[PDB]
């Protein structure tokens, strides 16, 4: 598609996040605001999670269960709420500054970008001792994502550029992207097909698995836009960040 919608949220204040759930229900930090907002498909009327004592929060993720996933950024913590719970959890991260992405796989494992340490660190379900991904030369690292075969990308925000790592890999590739200013946001479909907001560009870019030509979506109108998600039918859903509102468009 080329027609973008602008999604029925409300009050909005500088969106940073974005994550939508199997059902198409739609998920934002909504950054200035300190809460996390929700909106069911064809719903005009959004919600707010009842999480407690956010402080700009800044990523979000949605696991299998429903389990919603932010990143606290302000309290350097990343917490999670069970769908209709209405008691937040601390994860047990320890080290953390600023953080500022967020991804969950298949398994449970968290994933967050620790943005002022330069890295990346996860948490298997269950486990009580995170670990740092072997990346290496990350600058202030923004957004996070993972796909079915366990592959972690990484926006590198601070070197205009993408990295992955394999499960089981040490060593990081780069994927061949072009152009980008500031990378944030990181998702990836079933397919493989990474998409990335190109933040100081305004855009969202997007490459196929074994693709070496990006693609630029039609969006338009976009101001610093901030987080990245897809759905199960291909539709992206964007933060624009500097226009106070979330944006789709179907594939
Ligand atoms: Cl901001
Ligand atoms: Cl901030
Ligand atoms: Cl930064
Ligand atoms: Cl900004």
């Amino acid at each position: 598609s080329n027609t973008q919608t602008v999604l029925p949220f409300t009050g909005l204040n500088t969106p940073s996040g974005v994550a939508v759930d199997s059902a198409g229900t739609v998920y934002v930090t909504d950054h200035g605001n300190n809460r996390v907002v929700k909106l069911a498909a064809g719903s005009n009327t959004q919600t707010v999670l009842p999480f407690t004592g956010l402080n700009t929060p800044s990523g979000v993720a949605v696991d299998s269960a429903g389990t919603v996933y932010v990143t606290d950024h302000g309290n350097n913590r990343v917490v999670k709420l069970a769908a209709g719970s209405n008691t937040q959890t601390v994860l047990p991260f320890t080290g953390l500054n600023t953080p500022s992405g967020v991804a969950v796989d298949s398994a449970g494992t968290v994933y967050v970008t620790d943005h002022g340490n330069n890295r990346v660190v996860k948490l298997a379900a269950g486990s009580n001792t995170q670990t740092v991904l072997p990346f290496t030369g990350l600058n202030t690292p923004s957004g996070v994502a993972v796909d079915s075969a366990g592959t972690v990308y990484v926006t590198d925000h601070g070197n205009n550029r993408v990295v992955k790592l394999a499960a089981g890999s040490n060593t990081q590739t780069v994927l061949p992207f072009t152009g980008l200013n500031t990378p944030s946001g990181v998702a990836v479909d079933s397919a493989g097909t990474v998409y990335v907001t190109d933040h100081g560009n305004n855009r969202v870019v997007k490459l196929a698995a074994g693709s070496n030509t990006q693609t630029v979506l039609p969006f338009t109108g976009l101001n610093t836009p901030s987080g990245v998600a897809v759905d199960s039918a291909g539709t992206v859903y964007v933060t624009d960040h500097g226009n106070n509102r979330v944006v789709k468009l179907a594939a």
